């Protein structure tokens, strides 16, 4: 019975390496993974992978993993997928632990911007969870942590992280964790997935992705947002993407509004996360 490597990038940043039968579905592989991180809270969390276009696609954990990979290599990133808007409700810890992971990575990578305040705070609960209590004897004048917090690391923000550690004497971990989850639930871009489109007219927009529902960002004024309880069809064709509103109260009609997206991988992208955050957060 024929099996493939399968090579997957934790949060950590570490690797996990097993092997599945070649003609596993998604699901085996991320039933394997979770298992090693000893997750069981698992909805909230995803594979993805690289297409031959070298864009990020998430592992549809019903389809098979060599449908989904086709000529490339057997290669996956373990991720969060749906970004709960209230990561106190979650059962366990080490839930919080891996979204605290990604949220560190969303915020290094600048995917999160984040005010100067917010990001030395996330820091600080970060190095407190991690170290535990500040000690004077490690950190210096010019103290400079291995502990990657931003974009752009400065002085100034080294200096904040460790004014605010040293505030948060005798907290534990989850505790710290926690507080850590409570800042970053709060940021505009918080659990937002972004993709590049233009508008009806040619106008290069963004959408948004996320629990409360669609954004269109046409730039710092101007962002208009769709409710998932007020999209009823999702649709793609060709470049294109679609969504059809609700009629408001007392209008005849639906009203569909239309998107020019990238290319047509991109628009099937599009509407596969939409359908897929509209199902998750419509449940809970
Ligand atoms: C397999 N499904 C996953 C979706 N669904 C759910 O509960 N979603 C949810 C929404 C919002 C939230 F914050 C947490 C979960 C039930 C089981």
């Amino acid at each position: 019975p024929k099996s493939m490597q399968c090579k997957v990038i934790l949060l950590d940043g570490s690797e996990y390496t097993c092997d599945v039968e070649k003609r596993s579905r998604g699901q085996v592989l991320f039933d394997k993974v979770c298992e090693h991180l000893n997750l069981l809270e698992k909805d909230y969390f995803g594979l993805t992978y690289r297409d031959a276009e070298n864009q990020k696609n998430w592992l549809d954990p019903a389809k098979e993993i060599k449908k989904q990979v086709r000529s490339g290599a057997w290669h996956f990133s373990f991720n969060v997928k749906f970004y709960p808007p209230d990561p106190a409700q979650l059962s366990e810890d080490i839930t919080r632990y891996y979204l605290c992971l990604q949220l560190r990575d969303d915020i290094v990578s600048g995917r999160l911007p984040c005010s100067f305040v917010t990001l030395a705070l996330l820091g600080s609960y970060t190095v407190q969870s991690e170290l535990g209590d500040y000690d004077p004897d490690e950190c210096g004048s010019d103290y400079i942590s291995e502990f990657r917090f931003a974009p752009n690391h400065t002085k100034e923000l080294e200096d904040k992280v460790i004014e605010l550690h040293k505030s948060h004497r005798g907290m534990t971990p989850a505790e710290a964790e926690m507080h850590f989850l409570e800042n970053a639930k709060k940021l505009s871009m918080y659990g937002v997935d972004l993709h590049h489109a233009k508008d009806s007219e040619g106008v290069e927009i963004m959408l948004g992705v996320c629990a409360s529902g669609l954004l269109i960002y046409r730039d710092r004024l101007r962002i208009n947002r769709f409710a998932w309880p007020k999209v009823l069809k999702i649709s793609y064709k060709r470049n294109n993407f679609y969504i059809k509103i609700r009629p408001g109260e007392f209008e005849q009609f639906e009203s569909t509004i239309g998107f020019k997206l990238p290319n047509h991988r991109a628009a099937k992208r599009l509407w596969k996360v939409c359908v897929e955050h509209h199902t998750f957060f419509r449940l809970l």
